[PDB]
């Protein structure tokens, strides 16, 4: 039986959720991309590239309807191959498509969770209304948050259905926050989204220290706008889950 | 034509709230006391030892109902005496308590709010629900940024409407962070109120950037759980109030 890990990367459209896609693609990883919408998830020779086993697909969650979404019958997305065009489907939940790449020889799990998603503010904080706080926040935070929770249960539940993987990475989880979140870059117009990533970077610090006893990992990253370059940041994710 | 400046403070039934309330009523300003209920804020010589003209209530506003209560037509409150027993009443407004105060001669006006306000979390983030990060999230960020913003509109507006008022301390907003916010302290079962504490403190440094050339000013303090009396804390914000 192989078991072949999968990554979870949200915010993966684009950016800097993109690079680290790309990362980890070439570096044999299986991935399931988040982005907002049916649109945005329909966007060849870097499947082509790739090896045989590996899948990938992307599902489409608008986090700004956080919780709700935690309620959904079944999620639109599009699963993508070497040699014929793009398929559009329906997942049940987040980590179905490893149930439907599974067989009775290989086990697709996911291994590793990167919360890269991100809603930008644009307006001045006393400009800025109640909803608009709210998307901000529901993208930026709440949603993330939910992620790690749901795939810390997954990670975990996955050991027990499958006692091999005790073989194999720890599970791992990649928050990645913003250079806005501290310090003394502070720009007007991003009051609540700088609050949002300071949020994210802190959860996970905490978080850690609850999942070291665990052996889940769980790590936070924060890239500039100074600046910093989207394979860089992907190199530090690839370097941190494979150390 | 008198100018009483007021302040409102949030979570002032106790703790830090409770000290900073009890130190600017020393310091002769009138208080508009939040809590979480009606039954929390109905909770002699402080009264008593306060000047003629120095008022008091306390208003129950539920922050975990963020955002529908900025649409309640009405908050419970009481209004409290030198010598008179408290006397239960409606306001229809935050600011609703300086419209009640005021007449000709005398004109109550906010021009301080501390954010103290908190919900604690006791739980590990993997059996943290959805409705309980909603009610840490909108009790200890979503609500005080609310609260920041229309306090500091109403500020704005009270400047147009009373041009005397720039005869007198500057608008003021205090923020009360946690130690829990940033550093080494990380303890199990505080990721998403060390996250929302972690908000709070950021949006009020970049909010302060925003507020600069408006001539409003903004402040973030941590306390401690290492540890800090909630009287220094009250003398700090007293001094940050009047410097
Ligand atoms: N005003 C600000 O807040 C601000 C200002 C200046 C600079 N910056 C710095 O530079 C950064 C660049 O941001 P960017 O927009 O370019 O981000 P990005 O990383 O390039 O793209 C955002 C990602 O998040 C996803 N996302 C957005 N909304 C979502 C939703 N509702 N549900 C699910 N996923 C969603 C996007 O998917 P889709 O493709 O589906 O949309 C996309 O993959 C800023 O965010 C900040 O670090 C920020
Ligand atoms: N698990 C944790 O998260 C944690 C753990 C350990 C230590 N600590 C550290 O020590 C701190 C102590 O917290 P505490 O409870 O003692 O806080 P507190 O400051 O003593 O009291 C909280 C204040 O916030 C108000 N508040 C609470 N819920 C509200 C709501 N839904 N709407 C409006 N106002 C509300 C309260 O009003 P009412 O009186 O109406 O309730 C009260 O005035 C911790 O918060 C943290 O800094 C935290």
């Amino acid at each position: 039986m192989h078991y072949l890990p999968v990554a979870i990367v949200t915010g993966a459209t684009r950016g800097i959720g993109k690079a680290i896609c790309q990362k980890l693609f070439q570096k044999g990883l299986s991935c399931i991309i988040l982005g907002s919408t049916k649109e945005s998830i329909e966007r060849r020779g870097q499947l082509q590239s790739g090896l045989s086993y590996q899948r990938q697909c992307a599902i489409a969650i608008d986090f700004k309807k956080w919780p709700h979404w935690l309620d959904y019958e079944s999620y639109d997305g599009i699963e993508y191959f070497k040699d014929r065009p793009p398929l559009k489907q329906k997942y049940s939940t987040l980590f179905d498509p490893c149930n439907k790449w599974s067989n009775n020889e290989r086990r697709y799990y996911v291994n590793l969770l990167i919360n890269c998603a991100g809603l930008t503010q644009e307006s001045l904080s006393v400009r800025t209304t109640a909803s608009q706080i709210q998307d901000i926040m529901n993208v930026n935070f709440m949603s993330p948050v939910t992620m790690t929770n749901i795939c810390i249960k997954y990670m975990m539940k996955s050991q027990r259905r499958w006692p091999e993987l005790s073989g194999q990475a720890r599970p791992t989880i990649v928050n990645i926050s913003s250079i806005l979140h501290s310090g003394k870059m502070k720009v007007p117009g991003t009051s609540v989204y700088s609050a949002s990533k300071a949020a994210l970077s802190r959860f996970t610090e905490v978080l850690a220290a609850e999942m070291e006893p665990r052996n889940i990992r769980c790590f936070t990253i924060s890239p500039g706008l100074g600046t910093s370059a989207p394979a860089e940041i992907a190199e530090e994710v690839w370097s941190l889950y494979s150390r």
